[PDB]
């Protein structure tokens, strides 16, 4: 099992070993988000850091046939089991490593797309019913396991909006959509909680929120450009 929390991290590997390059990239990922000032823009990702509630695994390039979407897939499965049991605001940060010198935005962009293709290969369920699975749909999303999931990835090419910026690694972020019960957009907390989150962003990052942040393609969300550049709706490289 590749799933770990806090704690069992630093067992992933040690040294130029597969995943040995995770522990650092843990640490690194946890200064990020647990930083006092400026906070970091998401409370909801602090918080749940604090707390326990986010879990972590890794992709290791060099060993894509152990260590890589196969094994991911498992590693999944047991994060969805485990994101419906106890606290709704549950997080996995897969971290896809090493690290690579001087890597651009849209390189990483690519890898994330090129993972989550690899991915629906080993996925054991069929593709839910109330989503559709032509990703030129508007109301398309990326789903694994049984149940469409949010998703979105983080790189250091993120120079702009810094809150992407998760340390060295392409970043792969993934919540099952139970960790939105209660701040949905009509509601009153799902109002304030966007508030905050954007009023952090105002304080953090060098590019204010992005507009296809607003419900219609929604893959555009994922891997949100460093500008204000607008992707066009059918375009989604799945
Ligand atoms: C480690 C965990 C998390 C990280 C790294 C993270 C990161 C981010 C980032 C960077 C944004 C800015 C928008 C974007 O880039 O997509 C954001 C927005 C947001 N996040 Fe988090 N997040 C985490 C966990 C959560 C959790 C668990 C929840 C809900 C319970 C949550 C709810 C929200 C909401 C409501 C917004 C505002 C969206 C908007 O203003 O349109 N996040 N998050
Ligand atoms: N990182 C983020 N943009 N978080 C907010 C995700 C919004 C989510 N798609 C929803 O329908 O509620």
């Amino acid at each position: 099992s590749y799933l770990w929390r806090d704690s069992e991290v630093s067992r992933s590997g040690s040294g130029d070993e597969p995943f040995g390059w995770v522990p650092e990239a843990h640490s690194v990922f946890t200064e990020r988000i647990l930083a006092e000032e400026p906070p970091y823009p998401c409370y909801f990702g602090t918080q749940g850091q604090q707390r326990g509630n986010n879990s972590f695994s890794a992709v290791d390039t060099r060993y894509p046939d152990t260590h890589g979407p196969a094994a991911l897939a498992r590693s999944l499965r047991a994060y969805r089991q485990r994101a419906w049991q106890g606290p709704k605001r549950q997080t996995l940060i897969v971290f896809v490593g090493p690290a690579v010198p001087g890597a651009e935005l849209a390189d990483d962009h690519r890898r994330f797309w090129t993972l989550l293709d690899e991915l629906r290969a080993y996925d054991t369920e069929p593709w839910p019913a109330d989503v559709p699975a032509d990703p030129s749909d508007p109301r398309w999303q990326w789903c694994f396991d049984g149940e469409p999931w949010f998703i979105f990835a983080a790189s250091p090419a993120y120079k702009d909006r810094r809150s992407r910026d998760l340390g060295p690694c392409l970043t792969l972020v993934f919540q099952v959509r139970r960790v939105f019960e209660g701040i949905g957009g009509s509601t009153v907390a799902g109002k304030a909680a966007r508030r905050r989150v954007r009023e952090g962003l105002a304080r953090y990052d060098r590019i204010g929120p992005h507009p296809t942040l607003g419900t219609d393609f929604k893959w555009r969300q994922y891997t949100l450009p460093d500008d204000d550049s607008v992707a066009a709706p059918d375009a989604c490289p799945v």
